[PDB]
């Protein structure tokens, strides 16, 4: 159905990788290596869980490397559509590859795209990271530590609780089985993505604040880039056949801030015990409902 080699070429060219080579890969690897060595522990302690596999490797990517490493995983997001097609391919490849090449000049790291996030290492696309830092007049050190913290947080959220990816893979299979039925699926995927961001943004405030003097500055400046990441993450879902709609922000963050204010981090950590403990989109809009439901458990 899709010519993936046309797509690959289209992606490589639109990414304009040649114009954004990584400078000083050597000291950047040093920087990230030590920022993760610090990060993992601080996050492990705050969340009371460890990674099944400590982050023992880190990769500093340019746009070309990001593409070479993600194109197969990307195409595979289309398997449900390409099989279902069996039971122009060039022009499709041009469009999908184009969109992917576009993503290559905006992605900053490992967990920017949920469908690609579905262990033992982390990568950073330093070129785009450097361009954002400078366009926002931010601190070299502070922004990259901010990014590392954000990155490690999501690694924990996706890997510290084994059921998360299983449950995420479950939800994907569900959707493809074909209505209030499909909406239930979207509702769940949407609520999971929301909690992952909100809980992740909560850990940022609690661990990143103590270590980033420009923290307030960054959160302010990065605001629009976050709105952007959300739109592109959603775009990837619709492209592959999940015409759902992600939630802005605060929606999932205010949920967590609310309950944490109302009962503490330990209580709020209950959302990580099982898929059933994740709030519905409704509960995210009204945490109270969730707090009550968790109370009735046991």
């Amino acid at each position: 159905l899709i010519d993936w080699e046309q797509a690959r070429q289209a992606a490589l060219r639109l990414s304009q990788w040649e114009q954004a080579p990584v400078d000083n890969r050597a000291f950047r690897r040093e920087q990230y290596a030590r920022m993760v060595a610090l990060s993992e522990p601080l996050i492990a302690d705050y969340l009371g869980v460890r990674l099944p596999e400590p982050v023992s490797r880190i990769f500093v990517f340019d746009r070309r490397e990001w593409l070479e490493a993600n194109i197969v995983s990307f195409s595979q997001l289309f398997r449900p559509i390409e099989e279902m097609y069996e039971k122009s391919s060039k022009l499709l490849g041009v469009q999908i590859g184009g969109l992917l090449g576009y993503l290559a000049q905006r992605v900053l790291g490992q967990y920017d795209l949920s469908l690609l996030s579905a262990g033992g290492s982390l990568y950073f696309v330093e070129p785009n990271i450097a361009r954002v830092q400078q366009q926002l007049g931010l601190s070299d050190e502070d922004f990259r530590l901010w990014i590392t913290l954000h990155e490690m947080t999501h690694a924990f959220e996706f890997e510290a609780y084994p059921w998360v990816r299983t449950y995420f893979r479950e939800l994907l299979e569900q959707n493809f089985a074909l209505t209030p039925e499909q909406r239930a699926v979207f509702d769940r995927i949407q609520a999971l993505m929301s909690l992952i961001e909100g809980y992740g943004n909560h850990v940022m405030n609690a661990v990143g604040r103590r270590l980033l003097p420009s923290f307030n500055q960054i959160e302010q400046q990065i605001a629009q880039r976050q709105r952007q990441r959300t739109m592109l993450d959603q775009m990837v879902f619709r492209l592959t056949g999940l015409d759902l709609k992600l939630a802005q922000y605060q929606q999932g963050e205010a949920f967590v801030n609310a309950v944490v204010a109302a009962r503490g981090i330990q209580f709020a950590s209950r959302v990580w015990e099982r898929p059933e403990n994740l709030p519905s989109m409704d509960e995210i809009r009204n945490p109270g409902q969730w707090i009550v439901r968790m109370d009735r458990e046991g």
